[PDB]
């Protein structure tokens, strides 16, 4: 009851994108405070969540809490943690933070009930996780992908009540793109996504799977982020490389 | 009773040295691999323990756990973790971890606590424990070291028994070296670290004093390493970035 005089024009839809960096990886203090520079000197004119993953190290998260002050950026934590470490992190105003691999995988191998512990610790202090999901290169050639796919956010869900996903968000990000230039094809990302969101759906809700935001993340760049954005399921992308550069500005520009 | 005919030549002594490679931080599935044929095609005489700690990251654990042989080198895991952590470590045979900043700074702000608990942790389950220890440079400047020094040594310390320091390693490791090309000084390593001993001689007991290990980590390279290895109190290396190098063997060899 609320559209115009003619059809369409589009089948979505789509939550708001996110647009999301993760900083692991930088040990150029001066360079970031630049880059916040550009970051705060950025008009973004849609609706879109951005957020910023500063590691402790080198000037990293004291740099950013203090000089990054943009409206539509939020700063996350990486990782997190135990209960201390969700105390502390409420105590300084951090209310996100990216969960993934590293908690699947430091441990030498498929430690999905910690992700999920976490993602649910996480969820009951009140924060905002992303959590990522995503298959190796060898069970990418195999075609174990969506039984990957599905054993991991199933195991993120298991801990979770059907209201928590208000806080939940999923990346997305097969660990054969991740630091490799070996990006997943607009189709590859599509369905992934689409599996993920009909598993949502079905176990959880369909109320919560179209209002769930799915980012895709490994090796999103200024050049692919666009036609990445088109797909119907991709809500955004989680980016490492090229989140350390002012192409950062342009893939937040592709989620509009 | 067990001298030649003449003094000397030395007071020390000294336990057996560390020379640990950090590898948190690289992305060359390839040349990580070459890293460790060169490893392997090095003789190391002396007694010393080496130690490599891989990241899931690329190739990374699972290419080193594979393609890593020699006998003077053991595998540590990168932080870690939950109790299912450890439990899934113990698994993959993986007996050693590094633990530091990240645990007391990831979460906005000296988490000593997790510190200590994760140490004690880990040595309950049977783990070599690196754990590192070090200022920021402001609080360096200001002339705070001795007492954030004695601050964090002192927390590790409250949660462990008399006899679990024989798995514990200590790291002095200031954050105004890591990764900044500003290594301490063999003067200021030595001051540090005879400080902790002091400690560690004092709260916890002589006999444990001069059997713990303290190693010296930011900034150390080829060059560096032997001066700072000659110090008194200096019993090795915490290696970040020179640790992904050729030279990373030299370092090794400053140890004897
Ligand atoms: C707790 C935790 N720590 C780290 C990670 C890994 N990680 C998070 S951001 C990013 C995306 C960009 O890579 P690229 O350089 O290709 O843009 C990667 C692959 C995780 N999933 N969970
Ligand atoms: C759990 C945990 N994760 C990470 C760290 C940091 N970190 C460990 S190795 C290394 C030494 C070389 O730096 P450089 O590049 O100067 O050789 C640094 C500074 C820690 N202390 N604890």
């Amino acid at each position: 009851s609320s559209s115009g005089l003619v059809p369409r024009g589009s089948a979505m839809g789509k939550p708001q994108p996110i647009a999301a960096a993760n900083w692991k990886c930088n040990g150029g203090g001066q360079s970031l405070s630049e880059l916040i520079d550009l970051f705060n000197s950025t008009s973004i004119n849609h609706d879109v969540q951005c957020v910023v993953a500063p590691s402790w190290y080198m000037g990293a998260q004291a740099m950013t809490k203090e000089r990054l002050s943009h409206p539509k950026f939020v700063i996350a934590a990486q990782n997190a943690g135990n209960a201390d470490a969700l105390a502390s992190l409420k105590d300084f105003g951090i209310s996100w933070i990216v969960l993934g691999h590293s908690e699947r995988r430091a441990y030498y191998g498929e430690t999905n009930e910690i992700v999920a512990d976490k993602v649910a610790a996480a969820v009951a202090s009140g924060f905002m996780v992303i959590a990522c999901i995503g298959e190796t290169l060898q069970e990418r050639s195999s075609g174990r992908t969506a039984v990957v796919v599905l054993t991991q956010i199933t195991a993120i869900a298991k801990k979770l009540k059907k209201a928590d996903w208000a806080k939940v968000v999923i990346a997305y990000e097969p660990v054969w793109a991740i630091g490799t230039g070996k990006v997943a094809t607009p189709q590859q990302a599509q369905e992934a996504h689409a599996l993920i969101r009909s598993w949502v759906s079905s176990k959880v809700g369909a109320d919560v799977a179209g209002e769930l935001r799915i980012l895709y993340g490994g090796s999103v760049n200024g050049k692919n982020a666009r036609t990445l954005y088109q797909q119907r399921d991709v809500n955004g992308f989680l980016v490492g490389g090229a989140s350390l550069k002012p192409e950062f500005v342009d893939i937040i520009k592709a989620t509009q």
